[PDB]
């Protein structure tokens, strides 16, 4: 038959039984237990687009020697407080980690770096660490699915998309609940609705780009 | 040659051009002063729905009709009441304001539609799409025929970009324009194939990270 592409997507969604899902998660529970900065993969990388590079460099060299020039910019206030606390050896309460901003300018979280110096505090500071910094969770748990999510799946989850795919699981949103279905159900209902799909891939993007010109070899 | 890498072939491609044999040349430092970025980007002609609350955009449109009637709208609220109360504005106010009106376009274009006398003296503060179509060969003609990608490449000062039938090559502070045949000839000499950034592969039926399509 001939149903419109938006109508075939709605038909695809209506074929699912939300009570037959593998598991389900409440969006509000995810937002409460996992701040966005602890899910996005870019938080693990140096924050070279947030801070001036000189301040990241001044902070790095200050941490290596615990002496020298202090970056006193207001943007680097909390990273400076964290850096000088590790040097002298003063303690940082869990309340400080809750308001500090979580993410260190060099990549990663304050809590993980603090736990590397004080290993006994690792368990108590886990709620303030990036999901990639926490131990590998057991299969079937929420943290397991989050740790195996690519950047596209994370952004779709954070933005509350109607649906997204992560590995072999299809996530469907209805209200404040995400319902997970396996690959076989995803393929079956997409085939019943006369639909084909592909995940968002960088294979379309050209990586040899000058201005608005994509270059390629041609012998 | 065949042993040249893809970045090496691009350098060979650029070296094949005679910068003295260019069709025309423009100075970047002069383009930046004569044309602010907000007057070149095509999205400035559209309503600034990503910069102001939509309720605050409609209320600005309601007051513009019936001239009776916060801090995020401090500057455009001055313009709307100046338009209503007939307070003729100065060009120094345009060069100091944000130029772009929240409902799309520029302040100088809306101010020149009520007062069509100072229209010629307010062109440097209007968008290139609002100015009349320039004649071929002029700088404004090339700018008015640039797509969204060519505009961003020019503003970013890219090493090169293509716009229509011209190839723009940057050598320091000067952009040199070459014809389509010269572009295609030197690319073939360097063993290169090229294409413009296109949205023909961009997926517009997207739900999350899933791109949907009709099964054939
Ligand atoms: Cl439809
Ligand atoms: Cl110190
Ligand atoms: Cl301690
Ligand atoms: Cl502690
Ligand atoms: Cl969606
Ligand atoms: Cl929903
Ligand atoms: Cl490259
Ligand atoms: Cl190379
Ligand atoms: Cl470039
Ligand atoms: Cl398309
Ligand atoms: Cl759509």
């Amino acid at each position: 038959n001939a149903d419109s592409l938006p109508e075939r997507i709605d038909l695809f969604v209506s074929l699912f039984d939300y009570n037959s899902a593998t598991t389900s998660y409440d969006i509000r529970s995810i937002q409460t237990d996992f701040p966005t900065r602890l899910l996005t993969p870019d938080s693990m990388l140096p924050q070279t687009s947030e801070y001036p590079l000189k301040d990241i460099q001044l902070l790095y060299k200050l941490a290596q020697s615990c002496t020298g020039k202090l970056p006193l910019s207001p943007l680097i206030t909390e990273p400076l407080v964290f850096t000088r606390s590790l040097c002298k050896g003063s303690s940082l309460s869990p309340r400080w980690f809750a308001r500090s901003g979580l993410i260190h300018p060099g990549g990663g979280t304050y809590a993980f770096r603090y736990a590397e110096k004080y290993p006994a505090q690792f368990a108590n500071l886990l709620p303030y660490m990036h999901i990639q910094e926490r131990p590998n969770a057991a299969e079937g748990t929420l943290l397991y699915h989050l740790q195996n999510m690519g950047e596209d799946a994370i952004n779709a989850l954070v933005s509350g998309a109607s649906m997204f795919g992560s590995g072999s699981d299809l996530w469907l949103r209805k209200g404040d609940i995400y319902y997970l279905f396996n690959e076989e159900t995803w393929l079956t209902n997409a085939n019943k609705a006369g639909l084909s799909y592909s995940l968002l891939s960088a294979d379309n993007t050209c990586f040899i780009q000058r201005g608005n010109i994509c270059w390629d070899v041609e012998d």
